[PDB]
């Protein structure tokens, strides 16, 4: 019964993917951003200039107040609110209703996005990073505990405004081609993984592989960009600049601020390199790689001036809290969050990018010694 969940995600480019949900009795419909980078389920519950609707606890006969406050500060944005529980369902999801923790957002700062069409956030990661502490059971843990839904979900994030699928409870084999390749979940807090090698256009960055995971590497559907630790970011940009030096870009472009444009259909994809991320595999001394096309890390944005050109933003950013494999990395892959087996699977998505001479790929096996040394402690 996974066909009912195909295409259950929507969104606007750079503004997050959301799934429709209902909370309360009678059911109140809300669009909820899907976030593997956090673990709180929270919805707007008070007016806000960017909210078209919000959760009204007063209108829900099943609402239960927990008489405890909560706040969550993210890398970008923060909110505070009141904890409580209520009945929750996913119309284009499993045919079940669960009682789950809900943070009723009463104040927020740079959290909600104007015109994004979502009013809440579904943190899919583990209790260890839940606020106020790990005793606030995350939504997916409640779903698994209260129903027969298997302990896994998969995300098919599709590019161009955007759509995708969140298959709750399994793997939909029509959404990918080739084989699934699995990397261990290093520790169950974020969806933490270990990157063991990085190549740009086939050239090894030749850094201490610990630099790639300093101080961690996570899979984060709630972040648009690929985010890299300072030292890795500088090396990647230096290499990407050199590969595309035949064209001029303002240095604000390389900071993700100012956009670059080209005459419609003349974007010089060939001068931007492919990025290969090698991930720790399932067997001794074995890894595999996912290859990222420039169509993934050059995000198309709306044209500020006359909508004649093709304009893009550089979707790779510097991080001070480790590597973040954001939505643009996940797009074009089918990503399986196999919580039951403590692993994350990658396969080429059915909604893959269509470059002329290059193709995004998930390839293995590769031999890589001392992979454990790549993890930071
Ligand atoms: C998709 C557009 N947007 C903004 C999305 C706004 C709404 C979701 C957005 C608060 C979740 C977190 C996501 O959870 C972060 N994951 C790691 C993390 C970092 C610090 C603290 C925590 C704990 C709460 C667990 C977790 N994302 C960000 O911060 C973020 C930053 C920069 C750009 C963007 C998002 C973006 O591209």
């Amino acid at each position: 019964s996974f066909v009912e969940m195909v295409d259950n995600l929507r969104g606007k480019s750079g503004q997050g993917y959301y799934v429709e949900m209902t909370v309360g009795s009678p059911p109140q419909t809300l669009n909820i951003l899907v976030d593997t980078g956090s673990s709180n389920f929270a919805v707007g519950a008070a007016p806000h200039p960017f909210l078209h609707r919000y959760y009204q606890r007063q209108l829900s006969s099943t609402y239960r107040d927990l008489r405890k406050g909560v706040y969550v500060p993210y890398t970008q944005g923060k909110w505070e609110g009141e904890l409580g529980t209520d009945l929750v369902s996913i119309p284009h999801g499993p045919n079940v209703t669960v009682r789950a923790n809900i943070a009723a957002i009463t104040e927020s700062d740079k959290f909600f996005i104007n015109g994004s069409n979502w009013e809440g956030i579904l943190g899919l990661a583990y209790a260890e990073i839940a606020r106020p502490d790990d005793s606030l059971e995350p939504f997916f843990d409640s779903l698994v505990k209260q129903t027969h839904v298997p302990n896994l979900f998969s995300l098919q994030l599709c590019g161009a405004s955007v759509g995708g699928s969140m298959i709750i409870g399994g793997i939909d084999h029509s959404l990918y081609t080739g084989s699934l390749w699995y990397t261990p979940i290093r520790r169950e807090w974020y969806y933490e993984v270990i990157i063991v090698r990085v190549e740009i256009n086939g050239q090894d960055l030749k850094m201490d592989c610990k630099e790639y995971n300093y101080d961690k590497s996570i899979v984060d559907s709630g972040t648009t960009n690929l985010r890299l630790p300072k030292k890795v970011f500088e090396a990647a940009v230096k290499s990407i600049k050199a590969a595309s030096s035949t064209e001029k870009f303002p240095d604000g472009f390389w900071l993700g601020e100012q956009l670059v444009c080209w005459q419609a259909g003349t974007t010089p994809w060939n001068i931007f390199p492919v990025i290969s991320l090698y991930l720790m595999g399932e067997v001794t001394n074995q890894s595999f790689r996912i290859t990222i096309l420039p169509q993934q890390y050059l995000r198309p944005v709306e044209d500020v001036a006359t909508s004649q050109d093709d304009c893009y933003k550089f979707a790779i950013s510097q991080s001070s809290t480790g590597t973040v494999m954001g939505a643009v990395i996940m797009e074009g892959f089918y990503v399986v969050f196999d919580r039951a087996r403590k692993r994350i699977g990658f396969a080429v998505s059915a909604c893959h990018v269509h470059d002329e001479f290059r193709t995004a790929a998930v390839e293995g096996p590769f031999v890589t010694l001392d992979m454990e040394d790549c993890g930071y402690n």
